[PDB]
């Protein structure tokens, strides 16, 4: 047996764009992502799969059924987001005291009069519907983390096709400080409207992926898919100060904890000669971002500066974790290696003989212990594991994947790390971005024709864990690597 603290909660995470649409009247055509996946040129290039989010699992209409299953499953925590585009589908008036030419947004004044003006422009049907969803959620005794942002922006803030084409005259997303200003107002506004229902807040989900895939990893088919080291830095600079202003905005309205959710890889040495390459990978991929929003340390242009407006803007850390990255020391610096981590073949084995998911991701649960303990020792801010899961429609590996990673969180707590819950990605299958519906991460299988939900055997395993607040003796064998012999190589 591995028992968790009495206050620890097992649950799930979900995104609006990925799960909401599918039922009559649920369509949200008004995001950069929606336009991006419907684009004929993007479809012909194979940048996006051709699957359309409006054919998705239908959480907007069917939320009481998702919640029914989560409750059957004994889940006690949920993290999801409000879709910005649903609240403000049309543009807001240009802000006052806003100089679009300044690099830094060090303050965004929001007062109650401003919020009531904001309220005039908000979609009321959507606001009421989200209230109905979150209320039903709370009525199941689910603790509620509200995330403000999980990738799609209102189209009036970002036209990604225009940007893909190299035209920077239109709405340019995280490349514009207007988006930073509006994000702060949006987040404060949502905290003002929902604080009675929320337990903890997150400002954003995985900002590094937004800037990294949007402007460098352009083969991934993430908007705007404009290849530029320089614009990726600008995007990341803007998203950081956006988080800080959102933190201040929410705090102006709420006393509740405000954190952030970030995408993590466990950086692993190829040989015992690559321990320094690991540290460098960790600097370049993790610490630089958290040192910015915790310690105010940031690079602006060429200068390494400290900004007092950034410092201390974090109460907790959402650890998203799927797999490792293997690195090796180089002449220049270091490189990530193909054949490990998320750079493997689908439904195969990594170069280390570890099985890979439907997405080509390597089974590596100890990475989670690595990540959780490293964050803890560096900052001493409590954590939630806000995502962890596997693309596995067959459910071959998920039972092992689940029990193994949950064991690693136990290990982390045992070492003294303050980790307060584990949130599987996800309750049910959903729209996996540029990959479409074929990447199935659900504990529950979705029939996309009928919108019926099915319990994969792993959902039954998760019920055993959640209802007992422990990995029980009877399932402890699943704290192991899925046997590789019977699987594809
Ligand atoms: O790919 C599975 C999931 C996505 O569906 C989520 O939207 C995103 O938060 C994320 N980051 C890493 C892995 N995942």
């Amino acid at each position: 047996m591995y028992s968790f603290p009495n206050s620890f909660r097992f649950g799930w995470s979900q995104a609006g764009f990925q799960s909401e649409m599918g039922t009559p009247g649920s369509e949200d055509p008004n995001t950069d992502w929606y336009k991006w996946v419907h684009d004929p040129e993007n479809m012909a290039a194979g940048l996006v799969s051709g699957d359309l989010p409006e054919n998705g699992p239908g959480y907007w209409g069917n939320y009481k059924t998702f919640h029914d299953n989560a409750q059957k499953m004994g889940l006690k925590i949920a993290r999801l987001n409000v879709e910005w585009s649903r609240i403000f589908p049309n543009p807001l008036p240009r802000p006052q005291n806003f100089d679009e030419s300044k690099q830094d947004v060090t303050e965004v004044e929001i007062n109650e009069n401003e919020l009531k003006r904001l309220d005039e422009y908000a979609n009321k049907d959507a606001l009421n519907h989200y209230r109905e969803i979150f209320k039903d959620l709370k009525s199941r005794g689910l603790y509620f983390i509200l995330n403000m942002y999980h990738w799609p922006l209102p189209l009036w803030l970002h036209d990604p096709i225009r940007v893909r084409r190299g035209d920077f005259t239109g709405p340019s997303g995280w490349l514009s400080t207007r988006t930073v200003y509006e994000f702060a107002r949006f987040s404060a506004y949502i905290a003002w409207k929902f604080d009675d229902l929320v337990d903890e807040y997150s400002t954003m989900n995985e900002p590094n992926v937004v800037g990294g895939l949007g402007y460098v990893g352009v083969k991934s088919g993430f908007p705007p898919g404009y290849l530029s080291f320089e614009l990726s830095r600008r995007a990341m600079y803007n998203i950081i100060q956006a988080h800080a202003r959102a933190y201040d905005g929410i705090k102006s309205v709420s006393k509740k904890p405000v954190g952030i959710i970030y995408a993590n890889s466990s950086f692993q040495p190829l040989t015992d000669k690559d321990m320094e390459a690991v540290e460098m990978a960790e600097n370049d991929n993790r610490w630089w971002f958290f040192d910015a929003i915790i310690r105010g340390e940031i690079t602006r242009g060429n200068e390494k500066i400290v900004r007092d407006d950034l410092k201390g803007r974090l109460d907790w850390i959402g650890v998203n974790y799927y797999t490792r990255t293997v690195v090796k020391r180089t002449e220049k610096g270091y490189v990530s290696l193909g054949g490990y981590g998320h750079g493997c073949e689908r439904n195969s084995v990594s170069l280390a003989g570890l099985p890979t998911s439907d997405f080509g991701w390597e089974f590596f649960p100890e990475g989670l212990y690595d990540v959780l303990t490293k964050y803890w020792n560096r900052y001493h801010l409590y954590m939630y594991v806000t995502e962890n899961g596997i693309a596995d429609d067959a459910d071959y590996q998920r039972p092992y994947y689940l029990v193994s990673h949950v064991y690693q969180v136990h290990r982390a707590i045992n070492s003294g790390a303050d980790v307060r819950g584990y949130l599987h990605w996800s309750l049910a299958d959903n729209y996996e971005w540029a990959s479409g519906f074929s990447m199935r991460f659900g504990l529950l299988k979705v029939d996309y024709n009928t919108k019926r939900l099915y319990w994969r055997p792993s959902a039954l395993v998760y019920r055993e864990i959640a209802t007992n607040g422990a990995i029980t003796d009877e399932i402890e064998h699943l704290n192991s690597v899925p046997p590789v012999k019977p699987l594809r190589h």
